[PDB]
C-alpha cells in the first residue's frame, strides 16, 4: 500500500513506554507495551478475578460490552522473563495508529501484583514473529501486513529520552526522530529480533562476548540485560553494588564511569554513564541505579543480550521483516 501510521507513546520515568489501543467495538482503550521480545497480544480481562489486584487497578477488557467479539477461550501462559500472566484467547477489533485489524489476542486472567502492579501499561503488543507467539496466534503486525495497507515491511521507534514520549512507526521510519544513516544488522535467523553481537567493553577493554554473543532488541524491556554471570562481570568492572534487583553506584561516582560499547555489525554502539545512570543526585552518600541488569533467559532465545529502552533513547531502531533485519540511526 501506500499508509504509514503513527502509535504516540508515553514515556513513564524512562523506564515504561507505552500507547494506547482500541479493542472492540465500541473501543475499549488499553495502554500497551509495543514489545519486540515478545509475539502475543494480551490486555487484562473482565473475567480475571479481582483478587489480583493488578486487574483491579488496570483496565479490563470486556467481551460482553463488544459486539464484534469473537469467543475462542483456548487457554495461554505467556512466561515472561518478568513475570507470567495467563488466561484464555478471544478475538475482536483491534485498533492501533488508526489502522483495525481482526486480532486475535490474551485476556487475562490471572496477572501477579509482583510485577504487575509495578505496570503503568495495561497490557502488552507483541511485535516479534509468528515463531515466537504462544498458541502460533497470528501476531498483529502479520495481520497489518496482510492487508496491504502499509509501504514497507517494517515497523521503527524512537523513544524520547523527556520523561513526546516516544513514537513507533507501522510502515517506515520518521526522518524527524533520527539522522544520519541507518546501520543494518542482519537477523541471526528470521523468529526472533535477534543479532550477532561481538563484544561488550568497558572503556576500550572488550572484557566480555569476546568469542561473539547474542543480542534480542527488545522494545519491552527497559534495561540493557545480560546473563547473571556477564553482568556480574560487567559491574565489577563498573565498581558497581548488586541489590536484589538493580546494581547501584554511588551517585558522585556516576559521572566518571567509562563507556560501554556493544559491537555489532562491525561497529561500536556505545552508551556514555549519560546514557546508563539514572543520576538522581551527585551526593556521595546516595545510591545511583543503572540501567543495566542480569536478565536470564533459557534456551533457545538465551542466553542472550537483550537492548531495550536504555539502548533505544540512543539509537532510533528500525525493525524490517522485508529483509529481516534491524536498522540503527541516531535517534534525535
Ligand atoms: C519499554 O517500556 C516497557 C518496559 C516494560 C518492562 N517490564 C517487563 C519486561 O521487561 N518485559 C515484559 C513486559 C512487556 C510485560 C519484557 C518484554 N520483552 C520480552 C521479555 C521476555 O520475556 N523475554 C524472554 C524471551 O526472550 C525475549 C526476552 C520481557 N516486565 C514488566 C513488568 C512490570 C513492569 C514493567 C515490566
Ligand atoms: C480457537 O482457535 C483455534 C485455532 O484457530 C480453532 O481451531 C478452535 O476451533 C477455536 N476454538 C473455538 C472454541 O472457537
Amino acid at each position: 500500500g501506500n499508509t504509514t501510521s503513527s502509535v504516540i507513546l508515553t514515556n513513564y520515568m524512562d523506564t515504561q513506554y507505552y500507547g494506547e489501543i482500541g479493542i472492540g467495538t465500541p473501543p475499549q482503550t488499553f495502554k500497551v507495551v509495543f514489545d519486540t521480545g515478545s509475539s502475543n497480544v494480551w490486555v487484562p480481562s473482565s473475567k480475571c478475578s479481582r483478587l489480583y489486584t493488578a486487574c483491579v487497578y488496570h483496565k479490563l477488557f470486556d467481551a460482553s460490552d463488544s459486539s464484534s467479539y469473537k469467543h475462542n477461550g483456548t487457554e495461554l501462559t505467556l512466561r515472561y522473563s518478568t513475570g507470567t500472566v495467563s488466561g484464555f484467547l478471544s478475538q475482536d477489533i483491534i485498533t492501533v495508529g488508526g489502522i483495525t485489524v481482526t486480532q486475535m489476542f490474551g485476556e487475562v486472567t490471572e496477572m501477579p501484583a509482583l510485577p504487575f502492579m509495578l505496570a503503568e501499561f495495561d497490557g502488552v503488543v507483541g511485535m516479534g514473529f509468528i515463531e515466537q507467539a504462544i498458541g502460533r496466534v497470528t501476531p498483529i503486525f502479520d495481520n497489518i501486513i496482510s492487508q496491504g495497507v502499509l509501504k514497507e515491511d517494517v515497523f521503527s521507534f524512537y523513544y524520547n529520552r523527556d520523561s513526546l514520549g516516544g513514537q513507533i512507526v507501522l510502515g517506515g521510519s520518521d526522518p524527524q526522530h533520527y539522522e544520519g544513516n541507518f546501520h543494518y544488522i542482519n537477523l541471526i535467523k528470521t523468529g526472533v529480533w535477534q543479532i550477532q553481537m561481538k563484544g561488550v567493553s568497558v572503556g576500550s577493554s572488550t572484557l566480555l562476548c569476546e568469542d561473539g554473543c547474542l543480542a534480542l532488541v527488545d522494545t519491552g524491556a527497559s534495561y540493557i540485560s545480560g546473563s547473571t554471570s556477564s553482568i556480574e562481570k560487567l559491574m565489577e568492572a563498573l565498581g558497581a553494588k548488586k541489590r536484589l534487583f538493580d546494581y547501584v553506584v554511588k551517585c558522585n561516582e556516576g559521572p566518571t564511569l567509562p563507556d560501554i560499547s556493544f559491537h555489532l555489525g562491525g561497529k561500536e554502539y556505545t552508551l556514555t554513564s549519560a546514557d546508563y545512570v539514572f543520576q538522581e543526585s551527585y551526593s556521595s552518600k546516595k545510591l545511583c541505579t543503572l540501567a543495566i541488569h542480569a536478565m536470564d533467559i533459557p534456551p533457545p532465545t538465551g542466553p542472550t543480550w537483550a537492548l531495550g529502552a536504555t539502548f533505544i533513547r540512543k539509537f532510533y531502531t528500525e525493525f524490517d521483516r522485508r529483509n529481516n533485519r534491524i536498522g540503527f540511526a541516531l535517534a534525535r
